[PDB]
């Protein structure tokens, strides 16, 4: 099954449709929203759903030119690396073996390797944090979970903050393997972000059964002639 097929349906029904409505128009409002159109599901283009060995929750896109591309906590090349990608890398450093500080923070190659980075909602007004969070989005994140959770089987979950405990308290514990956390924005990480340990226990869980870990090193697109 892909995202399309299991998700065909909701894609249809008018919280979804509606949401897009709205985005639109305010984009020919001369109201700037991030991510770009082309850029709003790209979660969804680069981890397919058979594809999803660890699912991140964000919540909201970042907010300010250049940093929203559709994956959560992931920024564009050239990018300075936002406050939580930072205390994220932090706690890869001192947990898995030989990580060092990357350059760069642009998590395509987590999402190439299964690390499906959903927000929960998936546009914003620039420079308005969570102003497009009482749209239909957090509805088609809820659907994207469940589904998760009815069709994959042991997939990692990390749960970070409240808000994402709670989007993935029905998920599964015994067919999947949720692990929580205090999110990694400067405002929590010190309160139980660092020490959770998630990026190993995670890999460990996925070898344990047989798939390859992730590699959290995350790596730019390179150049050609």
């Amino acid at each position: 099954l892909t995202w399309h097929d299991v998700l065909a349906e909701e894609k249809q029904q008018p919280h979804f449709l509606n949401t897009l409505q709205t985005v639109a128009s305010e984009r020919q409002s001369g109201v700037t929203i991030y991510p770009p159109q082309k850029d709003v599901f790209n979660a969804f283009r680069f981890t397919e759903l058979g594809d999803v060995k660890v699912v991140i929750l964000g919540q909201d896109p970042y907010h300010g030119p250049g940093q929203a591309h559709g994956l959560a906590f992931s920024v564009r090349p050239g990018i300075a690396i936002p406050p939580s990608l930072l205390n994220m890398y932090k706690e890869l450093e001192n947990t898995i073996p030989g990580f060092t500080r990357p350059n760069h923070g642009y998590l395509e190659s987590w999402a190439r390797q299964g690390v499906l980075l959903l927000n929960t909602v998936l546009t914003v007004r620039a420079g308005q944090a969570h102003s497009h969070a009482s749209l239909g989005w957090e509805t088609f994140t809820d659907k994207v979970i469940s589904l998760i959770n009815q069709h994959r089987e042991g997939v990692v979950f990390l749960l970070w903050g409240s808000h994402a405990q709670k989007k993935g308290a029905i998920i599964d514990k015994q067919r999947h393997h949720v692990l929580k956390a205090p999110h990694p924005s400067p405002l929590s990480a010190h309160r139980g972000f660092f020490g959770c340990n998630h990026f190993v226990l995670a890999n460990q869980w996925l070898e344990q059964h047989g798939e390859t870990p992730i590699d959290w090193m995350p790596v730019l697109p390179a150049e050609s002639e």
